[PDB]
């Protein structure tokens, strides 16, 4: 993703902040 935070899949949205987890 275009955020700063974790990048994840383009098809799969993108959170921020996961229990510690990332994409």
């Amino acid at each position: 993703c275009p955020d700063p935070v974790y990048t994840c899949r383009p098809g799969q949205t993108c959170a921020r902040g996961l229990h510690g987890y990332g994409c």
